[PDB]
């Protein structure tokens, strides 16, 4: 919905899953439900989001498989 | 290089190449070189990259036209 609190006015849903896969990669998500939802918030714009940003993209950075 | 000062030990460019978009995105980088170049460093962990991004990602979610 373009009306979802979590980030409203979202017509690009490709790039939202795409960023979700930051999430999903960071930790086990359903072993930690609420911090793989603080995760999404806020159009991705929070605290979780940026720590695991901070540990997913260097550590893929440092893997040559691709995305 | 893998001893390239700002991100050591990289073996998938393309995704440093992706990175570099949402500084590219940002900014004009020519006209502010000098953020641009702090935007890369630490293999784009630093304020600017950060801020960038927050002004970046939203912008294309509220906008039809796909990256890919």
């Amino acid at each position: 919905s373009l009306f979802d609190p979590s980030c409203t006015g979202v017509f690009d849903r490709q790039l939202l899953r795409r960023l979700g896969r930051v999430c999903d990669d960071c930790f086990n998500v359903f072993r930690e439900p609420n911090v793989a939802t603080e995760c999404r918030s806020n159009c991705y714009n929070n605290p979780v989001f940026r720590q695991c940003m901070a540990y997913v993209v260097p550590a893929h950075l440092h893997n040559e498989h691709r995305e």
